[PDB]
């Protein structure tokens, strides 16, 4: 018959870091 | 003789959400 | 008899992008 499935992928792997954050304030 | 060869294996799950951005400039 | 092992499967696609950083600091 067919022989195994072949191994599974790994994950993905994590997401870019996230944009910066809004500029602060003013002083 | 050998049967056929098995089916492709499993994709990987995709990947989990980055982590968030650097602070913002400051004001 | 059962074949060779079938192909490896792809991994996954990477995560989605982390959301912005945080306000910056005063100046």
């Amino acid at each position: 018959p067919p022989g195994p499935p072949g191994p599974p992928g790994a994950n993905g792997l994590s997401g870019e870091r996230g944009p910066p954050g809004p500029p602060g304030p003013p002083g």
